[PDB]
């Protein structure tokens, strides 16, 4: 049961403009891809604060990269999922060298020390990211959806035949050259729990299989969303590398960056 959202004023959807005339903001499987100016975040704040959503955000800080957690703990802080609840996951071999950053109300955070159930109960989504990043501008719940994956921020504008993709057969992660919607990259994924659980049982089978095999780039996600076509795509915006690829026009915001 969703209740009904209160009054609000916004500007008329105009039906003969599209909002974007240099990308494209629908997969032909009809899901969204999330570019700034395709959604009014004010609409879907009260959508999904009317259902008391909670987000996951999980990291891997393993060995030298729990240096990167201050920075991208304070900077998730100010710009992912501001307004609703966040519990992050930082998985790491150093409980004790994980900094105490300051968290706003309804944000917790846990450590769980490396050498499932868990999530179902505690949030609604989960997100799945890498630590040597640091946010920049908004992302929120314009992304929540049953599965998303994002754009390699290298390949968007690639031909298929130039995606780094798994190309040997004898790979389960195996795609042909004729194959292939985008290049998804692993830095920033994630979806309802039951559906990212599914992915990552997927991925780790195969990858079973594969080392099985005498088999060892995102090859194993892109496989998976070839076959289970996520229900948003994210534009580049949500995984950028300034460094490598500077600010072009067609990024109007750069939310999620990697940091030197
Ligand atoms: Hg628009
Ligand atoms: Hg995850
Ligand atoms: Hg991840
Ligand atoms: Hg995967």
């Amino acid at each position: 049961f969703m209740v009904s959202l209160p009054r609000m004023v916004y500007p008329q959807p105009k039906v003969l403009t599209p909002c974007r005339k240099d990308v494209l903001v629908v997969t032909p499987w009809l899901a969204p891809i999330v570019w700034e100016g395709t959604f009014n975040i004010d609409i879907l704040n009260e959508q999904f604060r009317l259902q008391n959503t909670t987000i996951g955000l999980t990291v891997f800080a393993i060995k030298k990269y729990v240096a990167f957690l201050k920075l991208f703990l304070e900077t998730a802080e100010k710009h992912f999922m501001v307004g609703h609840r966040v519990h992050y996951y930082v998985f790491t071999d150093q409980p004790a060298a994980v900094p105490r950053v300051t968290l706003g109300t309804g944000r917790q955070l846990s450590v769980l020390e490396v050498r499932e159930r868990r999530f179902l109960s505690e949030v609604d989504y989960l997100v799945c990211v890498d630590v040597d990043m640091e946010f920049r501008d908004h992302v929120g719940v314009e992304i929540l959806t049953p599965l998303f994956g994002t754009l390699h921020p290298g390949f968007y504008g690639s031909s298929r035949e130039a995606f780094t993709y798994e190309r040997r057969p004898q790979s389960q992660a195996y795609i042909p050259k004729d194959e292939g919607d985008f290049y998804y990259l692993g830095g920033f994924f994630g979806g309802s729990v039951q559906e990212v659980q599914r992915l990552t049982r997927a991925c780790h089978q195969a990858m079973m299989v594969d080392q099985a095999n005498g088999i060892e780039d995102c090859s194993h996600l892109n496989k998976y969303l070839l076959r289970h076509k996520p229900t948003k795509v994210l534009s580049p915006e949500y995984l950028w590398d300034q460094q490598l690829l500077g600010w072009p026009a067609v990024l109007r915001k750069l939310r999620f960056t990697a940091v030197p």
